[PDB]
């Protein structure tokens, strides 16, 4: 449950990564992959990725963020009121790609991560606050679902 300030500031936040969300949405997978290796293994299209130049060489990884970024973007923006376009999601995590719950956490807290790194001194303490609640209220709601399902 987040306030209209908070919302304010998520969607101020937002506008960052929306001017080049192919680029975050690249950095954040890097993040995922190089620090949590385990992810990798759930992509069939980028298993084949050894090393970190091959993952910043890939233009359908970049294309990928795209994709994740763009969803997320979507649920954001409905400020908390976004059960039919999370429904969707927590069904194909669970049942299709078999993604833990932890592993949100995990990408979570790389979106936080690769805020600070491309835009250092520009994402404040109340920015920083703000999106962590974001990010918790939609793990939060997937998890709900997760259990509904029985899918750990
Ligand atoms: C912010 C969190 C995430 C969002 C918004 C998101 C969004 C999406 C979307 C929109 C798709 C394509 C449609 C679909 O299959 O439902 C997708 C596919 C997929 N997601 Fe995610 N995802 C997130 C987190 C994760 C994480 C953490 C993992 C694994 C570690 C993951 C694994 C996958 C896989 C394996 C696919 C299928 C890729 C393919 O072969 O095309 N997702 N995701």
């Amino acid at each position: 449950g987040l306030s209209d300030g908070e919302w304010q500031q998520v969607l101020n936040v937002w506008g960052k990564v929306e001017a080049d969300i192919a680029g975050h949405g690249q950095e954040v997978l890097i993040r995922l992959f190089t620090g949590h290796p385990e992810t990798l293994e759930k992509f069939d299209k980028f298993k084949h990725l050894k090393t970190e130049a091959e993952m910043k060489a890939s233009e359908d990884l970049k294309k990928h963020g795209t994709v994740v970024l763009t969803a997320l973007g979507g649920i954001l923006k409905k400020k908390g009121h976004h059960e039919a376009e999370l429904k969707p999601l927590a069904q194909s995590h669970a049942t299709k790609h078999k993604i833990p719950i932890k592993y949100l956490e995990f990408i979570s807290d790389a979106i936080i991560h690769v805020l600070h790194s491309k835009h250092p001194g520009d994402f404040g303490a109340d920015a920083q606050g703000a999106m962590t609640k974001a990010l918790e209220l939609f793990r939060n709601d997937i998890a709900a679902k997760y259990k509904e399902l029985g899918f750990q």
